[PDB]
C-alpha cells in the first residue's frame, strides 16, 4: 500500500521502509558507525545529536524552481518588473529531476514520515516526506505536526517531498537550472524535490512556501510571523519582523503563551502554528540569554552544524563552519506554550517590528487599515542601508504579495485587530532604543493600554503615536525629540520616506 505510493513517486526497490520512526529509532539510526559522509550524527554532552549539512548551511534561493504548467498559473512568477524566487522550469526538466530523485532513493532502506502542516484540524495539509537519511527524517519529525498513528491509519498526502540530497544534477545547464543543486516544486503532482543540499531549512521553508500558496487561495492568511497569547490562551498577538528586529525576544515573555515562532495561519477558527517545532539559530547561544532554547537542546533536539570537540563539548560561539548554526526540536521542549494544540483565537493585536538604523520611525505607531497593508508589503528594517522584504518573507511568497496583505487585513477586521509599526532600532541619540522601552511598548500593545493614550501625528509618514505610554519614556515616543534640531530628523525622514516610494514602485 506504501510500495505503490513510492512507485507512484518514481521510487522502486525499497529494501526497508521505516514509517514515522520514533525519536528512539531515529537516535539509534543517527548514531550508527556505518553512517558515512554527512549522514552521521554525533551525541553531544547536551544529549542532543548534531549533524553536518556539507556545502550548504543555508537556503539556496537561486536553485529554487517551480514547474511551469497549468497547475502553477496562479503562481507569482518573477519578471523584469518584479523579481522574485519563483523561477520557472520546464516539464522536461522535472521529468529528469524526478528521475534522479527517484533513482537516488531506490533500492535502499528509506524513511517515510507522514506529518501535518498547520495545527488546525481543518485547513491543514497532509505532508509525506521521503528521504534515505535518518536525521533528515528526524528533522521533519521535529518541525511538523506529528499525527496520532490513528490519523496515520489512512493517511492520504496532500503534498509529497522527496529529499534526494545525496544526488545532484550535472546537466543543470541544459535543464535550465542554476547549478547541480536543485529545490523544485510541481503543483501538478503536488511534489517537492530536493537535490544536492542537506540544509534542513529547504524542507521547512519549502512547505511554508507551499502553504503560502494553498491557504491564501482559500481565504486563510499565511504569515511569516511569531504568535503568542496571554496565560489564559486569549488575546492573541502576532509579531512580524526580519532578522535583528527582536521578534523572538519580544514575543517570548514569561506571562505569554507561545503558539509558534515562525509560520502561522489565520482561518475562521483563529491563529494556528503551521509547525510542530522550532528551528532556532544557536550562534553565540547562552544559557543566561536564551533559557528557553538552551533547555530545549537535549535528547531528540537536532543540532545542525554546531562545532563540537572530541568529547562532545558544544561551542555555540564557534562560527567556524557557519554562522547559521541551528537546532530543531519539538515545540513541547519549550514550557510556556499553548497546549495541547498550537492554535489560538483570532489575533487582536498585529505588530510590525522594524530595526530602523535611520532613527526616523517612532517607537510605536497606531497603523490604519491602508497603512497596515502598506508597511506589510514593505517589510522594512535597516542594517545606513535599508532592506525591504514584502510581507516579512518575500522569498517564500508563491502568490502576489498584495494577496497576503489582503487576506491578512480581512481577518483583522473580523476580530477588531489593530496593527502597530514598532521601531526596535535607533533614534536620534545614535544609541539603540532601550529594550526596557520597546518591551514596555509591547506591553502597552498587549494590555491594550495603548488604546487610551492620546495621539499627535507625524509629518511625511503621517503616523499616529501615543503621547503617553505606561512603562515608556515620554521623550522617546516622538522621533524628533531625540534629535538636536527637528530639521535633521526631517532630512533623514524625507530620505527614508523616499526609499519607501521607490521600493513600493514595483508593487
Amino acid at each position: 500500500s506504501l510500495s505503490e505510493s513510492l512507485a507512484k513517486y518514481g521510487i522502486t526497490g525499497a529494501t526497508n521502509i521505516v514509517h514515522n520512526p520514533s525519536h528512539e529509532e531515529l537516535f539509534a539510526a543517527e548514531t550508527q558507525a556505518s553512517l558515512e559522509g554527512f549522514e552521521k550524527g554525533t551525541v553531544t554532552e547536551m544529549g542532543a545529536v548534531n549533524v553536518m549539512t556539507g556545502v550548504y548551511t543555508g537556503r539556496s534561493p537561486k536553485d529554487k524552481f517551480i514547474v511551469k504548467n497549468e497547475a502553477s498559473k496562479e503562481i507569482w512568477w518573477t519578471s523584469d518588473e518584479f523579481k522574485n524566487d519563483n523561477k520557472p522550469v520546464t516539464e522536461e526538466a522535472w521529468a529528469q529531476l524526478k528521475a534522479l530523485a527517484g533513482k537516488e532513493l531506490s533500492n535502499k532502506p528509506l524513511y517515510v514520515v507522514d506529518l501535518f502542516c498547520g495545527a488546525n484540524e481543518n485547513t491543514r495539509l497532509k505532508i509525506r516526506f521521503v528521504m534515505e537519511v535518518a536525521w533528515q527524517a528526524h528533522f521533519v519529525t521535529n518541525m511538523f505536526i506529528r499525527p496520532t498513528e490513528e490519523e496515520l491509519k489512512g493517511f492520504e498526502p496532500d503534498f509529497v517531498v522527496l529529499n534526494a540530497s545525496k544526488a545532484k544534477v550535472e546537466n543543470f545547464k541544459e535543464l535550465g537550472l542554476n547549478s547541480e543543486t536543485a529545490v523544485v516544486f510541481n503543483l501538478a503532482e503536488k511534489m517537492q524535490i530536493i537535490l544536492n543540499t542537506w540544509y534542513g531549512g529547504e524542507m521547512k521553508k519549502g512547505m511554508f512556501s507551499m502553504m503560502n500558496f494553498y491557504l491564501p487561495l482559500q481565504g486563510i492568511a499565511a504569515m511569516h510571523c511569531s504568535a503568542n497569547t496571554d496565560l489564559e490562551g486569549k488575546n492573541t498577538a502576532i509579531f512580524f519582523g526580519l532578522s535583528g528586529t527582536g521578534k523572538t525576544t519580544l514575543s517570548t515573555d514569561p506571562k505569554r503563551l507561545l503558539i509558534g515562532d515562525d509560520e502561522h495561519g489565520w482561518d475562521d477558527d483563529g491563529v494556528f502554528n503551521f509547525e510542530g517545532g522550532c528551528y532556532a539559530k544557536v550562534i553565540n547561544l547562552s544559557k543566561e540569554n536564551e533559557p528557553d532554547i538552551w533547555g530545549a537542546i537535549k535528547r531528540n533536539a537536532l543540532l545542525e552544524n554546531v562545532t563540537v570537540d572530541a568529547n562532545g563539548k558544544v561551542d555555540f560561539a564557534d562560527k567556524s563552519v557557519t554562522e547559521n548554526t541551528r537546532v530543531s526540536y519539538p515545540i513541547f521542549h519549550i514550557k510556556n506554550i499553548v497546549k495541547p494544540v498550537s492554535k489560538a483565537p483570532a489575533a487582536k493585536r498585529v505588530i510590525f517590528l522594524s530595526a530602523d538604523a535611520f532613527g526616523v520611525l517612532p517607537p510605536v505607531s497606531i497603523l490604519s487599515k491602508e497603512q497596515t497593508k502598506y508597511y506589510f508589503l514593505s517589510g522594512f528594517t535597516a542594517k545606513p542601508t535599508p532592506t525591504f522584504s514584502s510581507c516579512f518573507g518575500a522569498a517564500f511568497l508563491t502568490l502576489p504579495p498584495t494577496k497576503y496583505a489582503e487576506v491578512l487585513v480581512k481577518r483583522m477586521e473580523a476580530s477588531g485587530a489593530k496593527a502597530y509599526l514598532v521601531n526596535t532600532g535607533w533614534n536620534g541619540t545614535g544609541k539603540r532604543i532601550s529594550i526596557k522601552d520597546t518591551r514596555g511598548i509591547i506591553d502597552a500593545i498587549l494590555d491594550g493600554s495603548i488604546d487610551t493614550a492620546n495621539t499627535a501625528t507625524i509629518p511625511y509618514f503621517n503616523f499616529t503615536v501615543p503621547t503617553e505610554l505606561k512603562g515608556v519614556d515620554t521623550k522617546i515616543l516622538d522621533p524628533r525629540n531625540t534629535y538636536a534640531d527637528a530639521s535633521e530628523w526631517e532630512v533623514k525622514a524625507k530620505d527614508l520616506a523616499e526609499r519607501f516610494q521607490k521600493n513600493f514602485k514595483k508593487f
